[PDB]
């Protein structure tokens, strides 16, 4: 198929992992959906920022956007909700996300990841 169809769901990824995974790629503005192992029922949205730690040669920080699954609806803590992570991701895929540091983030492209790592 020319294009895909929502392929960010890595099933059940580990926060710490995603960080490394996303970093492994380095792709700036890269999000991915992963089930919260620590939080059964909820989910985490790790997005790769274009903001390095040291700069050139350093890994780009990571932002974990927790997903509050309440009332059969998902929310990142905002008034807006959703039924499926798709209607959520595809939603914030444009509006983007806002960090606490005052910086904003955007889900340019999802994380496909591969089988082998190293």
């Amino acid at each position: 198929g020319s294009s895909g169809s929502s392929g960010w769901y890595h099933g059940h990824m580990s926060g710490g992992q995603a960080e490394t995974l996303l970093q492994a790629k380095g792709e700036p503005w890269t999000f991915l959906v992963r089930e919260s192992l620590s939080q059964p029922g909820d989910f985490v949205l790790s997005v790769l920022s274009d903001q390095p730690k040291a700069g050139p040669g350093s890994p780009l920080r990571v932002t974990h956007i927790k997903v509050m699954c309440e009332g059969g609806r998902y929310t990142v803590g905002g008034l807006e909700t959703f039924d499926s992570l798709t209607d959520l991701v595809e939603h914030f895929k444009k509006t983007g996300i806002e960090e606490a540091s005052g910086a904003f983030v955007y889900l340019r492209q999802p994380y496909y990841s591969g089988p082998s790592s190293g």
